[PDB]
């Protein structure tokens, strides 16, 4: 399986920048979502989810094909709740019908992070919609009630190392868990719609208590009213993970750099970019454009 990136016929950066701006303006506008958290978080998760089905062994899954659009994938239990992100993007697609789905879903994640003050994430266009037949089976996304070994092992299927895994998890600073969706309830911190290294700080600074939730699943709860999943918690249980956690807890700048590289890598896994492909684009935020 080779997936070669193919730029949408006749589109350029400017064309992409417009899609980014539309998503961004909509984020600004639909602020009531999830008790005022906004759609930022859910969009980041959607980009991560359409990309985490990848399997470096046979190259199936990943963001290329926009398969989330198909029922099999759309209805995946690990995908519960993502439908709101989809519905959010729907009108955007309508406005820019020449964009491929994989490109739109991935770009929403990038837009979200950057509009939430995170770092700039270089992005590449070229993903091609593939047939229903290419939809990966459910079951490729990770479980939350496990430990560091599980996590390490899991991430390897996506080619990510320790550092990448820790960086990537800092996305947990965003949004929250919802009982109805995953069987977990509560946010990971306080500034849940602003991109910061809060996640590491919390994991190292709170006094966490293991308890069972209303869905009968365990979670680490803090006095502050925050929570951590077993997998999140495992980052302080593993020696190697822990020191990276501390490093991020100490230098937000490091964290942003590392996050940036990993997220792009994550969204580009499984895709082959020809020599003549344009370089990655770095989009301007609304603010940088005075919009
Ligand atoms: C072991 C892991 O790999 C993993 C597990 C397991 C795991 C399980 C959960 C669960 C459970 C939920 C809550 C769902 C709900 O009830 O609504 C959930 C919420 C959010 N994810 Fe996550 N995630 C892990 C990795 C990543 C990564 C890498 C990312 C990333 C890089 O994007 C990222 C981004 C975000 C975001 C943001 C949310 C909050 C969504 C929301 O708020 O609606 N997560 N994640």
């Amino acid at each position: 399986l080779v997936h070669v990136a193919s730029v949408e016929k006749g589109r350029s950066y400017e064309d992409f920048q417009k899609v980014y701006n539309a998503i961004a303006l909509k984020l600004r506008e639909d602020d009531e979502y999830d008790n005022y958290i906004g759609y930022g978080p859910v969009l980041v998760r959607l980009a991560w989810h359409i990309s985490g089905t990848w399997d470096k062994h046979d190259n199936t899954g990943g963001s290329y094909g926009g398969t989330y659009r198909f029922k099999k994938e759309f209805n995946d239990p690990s995908n519960a709740g993502l439908q709101n992100g989809f519905k959010f993007l729907e009108p955007i697609h309508k406005e820019f019908p020449w964009i491929s789905s994989g490109d739109l879903f991935s770009l929403g994640g990038v837009t979200a992070v950057q509009e939430m003050q995170g770092p700039k994430i270089p992005w590449r266009c070229g993903r091609v919609d593939t047939p229903e037949d290419t939809t990966p089976d459910n079951g490729r996304l990770p479980d939350a009630d496990k430990d560091a070994g599980y996590v390490r092992t899991f991430f390897q299927r996506l080619n990510m190392n320790d550092r990448e895994v820790v960086a990537l998890m800092g996305a947990h600073a965003l949004g929250k868990t919802h009982l109805k969706n995953s069987g977990y309830e509560g946010p990971w911190g306080a500034a849940n719609n602003v991109f910061t290294n809060e996640f590491y700080l919390n994991l190292l600074n709170e006094d966490w208590k293991l308890e069972k939730n209303d869905a009968n699943n365990e979670q680490w709860d803090s006095k502050s009213g925050y929570m951590m999943l077993p997998t999140d918690y495992s980052l302080i249980q593993d020696p190697k993970y822990l020191s990276i956690v501390k490093e991020y807890a100490n230098d937000q700048d490091k964290f942003f750099k590392d996050f940036s590289k990993a997220f792009e890598k994550l969204l580009e896994d499984g895709i082959t970019f020809p020599k003549d492909a344009p370089s990655p684009f770095i989009f301007k935020t609304l603010e940088e454009q005075g919009l």
